[PDB]
């Protein structure tokens, strides 16, 4: 599924991401835009042999199990394929674990480099929330 911007904002709000650990909704929509272009089916392989999955590009070395990654911890206790669903529940629940694990949203490279410090509430402008 390729989400619309306001459509994704409303889904993330419904699943409890607005201000989760103090990160306003725009931060999450911004991260999704630059990690996956709002596409739940996005995957990208990394040099270390891990793969990133789904709308928030969650990594298989730490968070989900894809059956092919050296030393995976599977901390969200889920197969990585579950993160590609058009239902974002699994991705959101795992993201809440990630953003609580010490480094906040700095775990997402695209957020650090393209969202952090910008006016992120532009990402929810015009949306009926
Ligand atoms: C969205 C996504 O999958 N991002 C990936 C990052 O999670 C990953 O960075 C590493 O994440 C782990 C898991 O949280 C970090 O470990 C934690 O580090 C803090 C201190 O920094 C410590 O207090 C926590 O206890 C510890 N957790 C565990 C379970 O040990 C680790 O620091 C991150 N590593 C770096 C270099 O930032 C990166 C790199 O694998 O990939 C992203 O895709």
């Amino acid at each position: 599924k390729v989400f619309g911007r306001c459509e994704l904002a409303a889904a993330m709000k419904r699943h409890g991401l607005d201000n989760y650990r103090g990160y306003s909704l725009g931060n999450w929509v911004c991260a999704a835009k630059f990690e996956s272009n709002f596409n739940t089916q996005a995957t990208n392989r990394n040099t270390d042999g891990s793969t990133d999955y789904g709308i928030l590009q969650i990594n298989s070395r730490w968070w989900c199990n894809d059956g092919r990654t050296p030393g995976s911890r599977n901390l969200c206790n889920i197969p990585c394929s579950a993160l590609l669903s058009s239902d974002i529940t699994a991705s959101v629940n795992c993201a809440k674990k990630i953003v609580s694990d010490g480094n906040g949203m700095n775990a997402w490279v695209a957020w650090r480099n393209r969202c952090k410090g910008t006016d992120v509430q532009a990402w929810i402008r015009g949306c009926r929330l």
